[PDB]
């Protein structure tokens, strides 16, 4: 459930979030944690946020039971805690992470 990833300012990083067979068909998303119950989705594979949102993109690989989030042109602001998550078809009032991801951005050494 926990995960940490790191990359340089100006660079790229990718996060691979593994899930279960029952999640194959579900909308997958990337977000900062909820302020209350639901998080504000940055990108999603099957939803309003879109598969690409500026520097952030998401791609589902149901055959490998994972999806990958890619963050491009990293800035120090991009550091922090994120959720990989899935939505149920009829949706819930809350979100859970399938993985909590801590992103670190270090100066381009």
């Amino acid at each position: 459930h926990p995960m940490t990833v790191a990359g340089p300012v100006g660079g790229s990083l990718s996060v691979q979030c593994r899930y279960e067979k029952e999640h194959r068909t579900l909308n997958k998303f990337w977000c900062r944690p909820p302020q209350i119950l639901r998080c504000d989705k940055i990108v999603e594979t099957k939803g309003s946020a879109g598969k690409r949102n500026g520097r952030v993109s998401i791609r589902d690989s149901p055959a490998n039971l994972s999806f990958t989030v890619t963050l491009e042109n990293l800035t120090e602001e991009d550091a922090g805690t994120y959720w990989c998550g899935v939505d149920t078809p009829w949706l819930r009032d809350f979100h859970d992470p399938i993985v909590e991801v801590e992103v670190s951005v270090f100066p381009a050494g």
